[PDB]
């Protein structure tokens, strides 16, 4: 996990414009409507894939799905744009980068979520023919596609991840540091269930520790902890290297850091600490000698004992301080139309608030004057006429809506 947090920009495809066309024959002064419908714009989706390890390979360019194709004559409908799928790791939280709203938690293989809807294609002139309109000279432009900023963050298995070989005594240490007994936590996004423990600190706060036990070969066999383990431990905020003080402590740490680095150099930069374990039978001078030699490796070293409790207070505080120094997971912000509202703006002037209608009106293509009837039809079926009538707006008043204006004429 090189990148556990990232903000990307996505934009669905704009639907295609509807066509205003008429059949043309050498001896037919005016053929009927020929305009075809535009195609739907492509949508943008995010999909979880176990193969994608972090957010590091995403992109800076805005992810743009394909626009729909404009309609054409001969009653030819434009083709829809292709969808765009953005692959992210399993265990990815998807937030609106501005809203803070949680769109989804992608944890399963191939789990998908729609993050931006492509705009509908515009209807051609042929679609508006009626008894009064034999040859419509207007149409619908394509609808714009949704656009938004997405904040992605990798789900953690714990605040601190324990790293070490079986001889380090990781489980006994974790048990000694926690009050409540550690529990197996089978996250939906993991393939290895970590043992989770909660550490009670001073700042009334608290942090979690993760250990993934295994029956494997010793560091001597040179086979490491494995990539699967590392990909799991990468989902933590701080790494605690645990070592067996009586078994090549120095060489074991170098072997651990080397493997963690080979997997992802960034993991070595993550706030880390070393817990020197199994020092119960060592003289104080020997422990100090070990510590100093190990500290030279770059990380702070704290000696600990599960049997005496020695060094544990210092370990909990040093970890607590390390976790607090790293950005925490963000909390999902509070969850938070065909509405029609007539607002007076002056004597005889009423501004109509109607999101859907306003956006529709901005898409009218062609002869606007000729669309007057049709738009009046839409206005009624959308409750605009009713909201005006029941509002006291009287005949002759001016109504402003979606940038256009019209003289209110009551229903007889």
């Amino acid at each position: 996990m090189f990148q556990d947090v990232l903000v990307i920009t996505v934009a669905a495809g704009r639907g295609g414009d509807g066509a205003v066309s008429f059949r043309r024959e050498k001896f037919v002064p005016k053929g009927g409507p020929d305009g075809g419908d535009g195609g739907r714009g492509g949508s943008v989706y995010l999909r979880a894939r176990g193969s994608v390890d972090s957010l590091s390979r995403l992109s800076k360019r805005t992810y743009k799905a394909e626009d729909g194709e404009h309609g054409r004559g001969s009653q030819q409908h434009g083709r829809g744009g292709e969808d765009l799928v953005i692959e992210v790791p399993r265990g990815t939280r998807v937030f609106d980068a501005d809203t803070g709203e949680l769109l989804a938690d992608l944890t399963e293989e191939g789990q998908t979520v729609l993050v931006a809807r492509g705009g509908a294609g515009g209807r051609g002139n042929m679609h508006f023919v009626s008894p009064t309109r034999q040859a419509p000279r207007f149409a619908e432009a394509g609808e714009e596609g949704e656009k938004r900023r997405l904040r992605l963050e990798l789900m953690l298995i714990a605040d601190v991840g324990l790293v070490g070989y079986p001889n380090a005594g990781k489980s006994s240490l974790l048990a000694a540091m926690t009050r409540a007994h550690p529990k197996i936590a089978p996250y939906p996004f993991t393939t290895l269930s970590p043992n989770l423990g909660v550490v009670e600190v001073s700042e009334e706060e608290r942090f979690t520790l993760a250990d993934i036990p295994g029956i494997i070969e010793g560091a001597s066999e040179g086979k490491g902890l494995g990539l699967e383990f590392l990909r799991h431990i990468a989902r933590t905020r701080v790494l605690l290297y645990v070592l067996d003080a009586a078994d090549e402590p120095l060489k074991t740490l170098e072997t651990l850091r080397k493997e963690v680095g080979a997997y992802d150099p960034a993991l070595l930069r993550r706030p880390s600490l070393v817990a020197l374990n199994k020092v119960d039978l060592l003289e104080e001078e020997a422990v100090k000698a070990l510590a100093d030699a190990l500290a030279r490796e770059g990380l702070a070293v704290l000696p600990v004992s599960a049997l005496t409790g020695a060094g544990l207070p210092a370990l909990k505080e040093a970890l607590h301080a390390l976790v607090r120094s790293t950005p925490p997971p963000e909390m999902p912000k509070p969850v938070p139309q065909a509405g029609v509202e007539v607002v007076p703006v002056a004597e005889g002037v009423y501004e109509v608030r109607a999101p859907e209608v306003e956006r529709y009106l901005a898409r009218i293509k062609g002869d606007l004057m000729e669309a007057a009837g049709y738009l009046q039809e839409v206005f009624r079926r959308q409750g605009v006429e009713a909201a005006l009538r029941a509002k006291g707006v009287r005949a002759g008043d001016l109504v402003r809506i979606g940038g256009l204006e019209f003289e209110y004429i009551p229903e007889v």
